[PDB]
DNA sequence: CGGCAG
DNA sequence: ACTG
DNA sequence: CAGTAC
DNA sequence: GCCG
């Protein structure tokens, strides 16, 4: 659509993200998306200024791209950015870890493997560096969800297991599998992890653990047989009282969740993976000094409704 | 000025 | 929400 | 807590 | 980076 611009802008956006300038990177991100929501190639500097999320600086840069044919700033990106991206693509390693590794002289994953002090999570991330960067076919994601469900419904047939994330949004490929487990009885979800995970371990399905919380588990799995890659797996067990808000959170997308939660804030409300709250007292820094009333949200439609929004099917949330 | 989801 |  | 991830 |  406007790929003549976005391509060059995405490079600068990633340059900012890996370097730790999150908000400026966030600004570039929102502009990139907007430039993807336009239908007519931007033709004037004031045409860009008309686009939401595009300002004078961004408008000017896009003007430079049209007449000049390229963005000059792209040529002053630090030489460190490719290395910082390489390092930050290790699961468990962020900008702060990547910059420190660079300051310490590390420039390759061979350096990291041989010299860097890695956390347990990071050592698992490095081991699966190539696999965690690969997406998977929807069909494989189905096999993985079913594998978790059968293991869960074996020790309690009432458990409800739902694959969320990009899968539920109907995407052709999934970066990783996101499973939401609950129980309609309101109490039978408690303490299932210990046995659910052990069942999944004894089979060989679960290969590594990254996070093991009371409510969330994040780890690595590999389906049986030949030609299989290691895949990232997220499991969240929640009380039935929050099933709707959790399903909405875990279905996403991430930018959809952030926009909704921002809307709730304007309307004096707060939306979380746990509940949609009202009468939310907030302070100067847009900060919640006091919580309010949990609003009844038995279904996803209730959240949309309580927020004054038309219901959006999961596939309509892929922002 | 300062938030940008929780 | 987790981790250390 | 800071860092990281979802 | 944008925007109220
Ligand atoms: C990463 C992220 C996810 N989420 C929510 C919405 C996501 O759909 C859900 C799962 O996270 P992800 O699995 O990271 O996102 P995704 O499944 O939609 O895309 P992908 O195919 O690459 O896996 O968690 C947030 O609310 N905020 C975030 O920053
Ligand atoms: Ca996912
Ligand atoms: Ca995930
Ligand atoms: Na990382
Ligand atoms: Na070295």
């Amino acid at each position: 659509h406007n790929l003549h611009i976005t391509e060059k802008l995405e490079v600068l956006a990633k340059a900012y993200s890996v370097q730790g300038d999150k908000w400026r990177a966030l600004g570039y991100a929102k502009a990139i998306n907007a430039l993807k929501s336009f239908h007519k190639p931007v033709t004037s500097y004031q045409e860009a200024c008309s686009i939401p999320g595009i300002g004078k600086r961004m408008a000017e840069k896009i003007i430079e791209i049209l007449e000049s044919g390229h963005l000059r700033k792209l040529d002053h990106i630090s030489e460190s950015v490719p290395v910082l991206e390489l390092f930050s693509n290790i699961w468990g390693a962020g900008t702060k870890t990547a910059q420190m590794w660079y300051q310490q002289g590390f420039r390759s994953l061979e350096d990291i493997r041989s010299q860097a002090s890695l956390t347990t999570q990071q050592a698992i991330g490095l081991k699966h560096y190539s696999d965690f960067l690969e997406r998977m076919p929807r069909e494989e994601a189905t096999e993985i969800e079913q594998t978790v469900q059968k293991a869960a419904q074996a020790f309690n047939s009432g458990l409800l297991c739902v694959a969320c994330g990009s899968y539920r949004r109907g995407k052709a490929t999934c970066g990783d599998v996101d499973v939401l487990i609950t129980h309609p009885d309101g109490r039978s979800h408690r303490g299932i992890f210990s046995r659910l995970l052990d069942s999944l371990r004894q089979e060989g399905f679960l290969t590594d653990d990254l996070v093991k919380g009371e409510t969330k588990y994040l780890g690595v799995c590999r389906l049986p047989g030949p030609g299989r890659r290691h895949r990232r797996l997220d499991i969240i067990v929640v009380p039935y009282s929050e099933f709707a808000c959790a399903l909405l959170y875990f279905t996403g997308s991430a930018h959809f969740n952030r926009s909704m939660r921002a809307l709730a804030k304007t309307k004096g409300m707060s939306l979380s993976e746990h509940a949609l709250s009202t009468a939310v007292v907030r302070n100067t820094h847009g900060a919640k000094v006091g919580p309010g009333r949990v609003l009844p949200t038995p279904t996803e439609k209730d959240v949309f409704r309580l927020l004054g929004l038309p219901y959006r099917e999961p596939a309509e949330r892929d922002w």
